[PDB]
């Protein structure tokens, strides 16, 4: 019968938001397809996941034998000509597809999100499928006062990098809509800024364990909250399964700063 699998081989499905998830989508070609008209496959994705339309592939089937059309929700309906398919008479067809994460609700992070799909000959549905879920993490962070660690802090800018052997290496562009990527160019770089209440967070990232050997996720100090010392060095940080959602905002990673002299106008 018709399966919806995510290619992932691992114990854990986290993700980083716009990194691609790889999914095959098998359904059964009816034996009497030559005299039906259509076959189509309609995907729909859950809230946070976009499929990627441009990314479809049919085995054994050429593009200019079908139509893919985008959807409001995200996902893409298949139109096949029953005609383009009497090769396929009681076979399984398998279409490939990517997708991605882009969270738009925060309550999305650390929730498992699928991927579904329904085949139809004419006017008969099949069974709904649908795919395992994938996740994405954070961290929340509170910038306060390193001798007093009550007082939160307004006008820090910190930067999300990755560390690795004593060095930043990887600078994170984007955001958890947009998507994340991470290259060596220390422009543009994804940041925050914390009011009064000294908060930030990241999210929509994988978990610490599926980076790269000897990789950290930190956040990097680039401008001071007024009256304070900028910070030396990055500020690391791990991201688990419900590292995000377990805490509220205010109750983030506290980091420290220093104060600092003045300077005369
Ligand atoms: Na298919
Ligand atoms: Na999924």
């Amino acid at each position: 019968s018709d399966k919806k699998t995510l290619n992932d081989n691992r114990s854990h499905h986290d993700f980083t938001a716009g990194e691609k998830i790889n999914y095959s989508i098998e359904t059964v070609v009816p034996w009497n397809i030559a005299n039906k008209k259509v076959y189509t496959i309609t995907d729909n994705p859950s809230k946070g996941l976009i499929m990627d339309a441009d990314t479809i592939q049919i085995e054994g089937l050429a593009s200019n034998k079908y139509t893919v059309k985008k959807n409001a929700d995200n996902g893409f309906t298949i139109t096949i000509p029953a005609a383009n398919l009497a090769a396929f008479a009681g076979k399984t067809l398998k279409t490939t597809v990517k997708g991605h994460l882009s969270i738009e609700d925060l309550t999305l992070i650390d929730t498992g999100i699928p991927n579904k799909a329904t085949a139809k000959v004419d006017n008969e549905a099949h069974h709904e499928v649908k795919s395992e879920e994938v996740f994405t993490g954070g961290k929340k962070f509170v910038k306060v006062d390193g001798s007093n660690q009550s007082k939160t802090l307004a006008g820090a800018q910190f930067q999300l990098v990755i560390v690795k052997n004593g060095q930043v290496v990887k600078y994170a562009h984007g955001n958890e809509k947009d998507g994340y990527t991470f290259d060596t160019n220390n422009t543009n770089v994804a940041t925050k800024t914390t009011g009064e209440n000294g908060q930030f967070e990241f999210a929509g990232l994988k978990y610490s364990e599926s980076l790269e050997a000897g990789e950290s996720y930190a956040v990097k100090e680039v401008k001071a909250p007024t009256g304070y010392d900028l910070l030396k060095d990055p500020v690391l940080f791990t991201v688990t399964k419900d590292s995000y959602k377990t805490v509220q905002a205010a109750d983030g990673q506290k980091i420290s700063n220093t104060k600092k002299g003045g300077f005369l106008p």
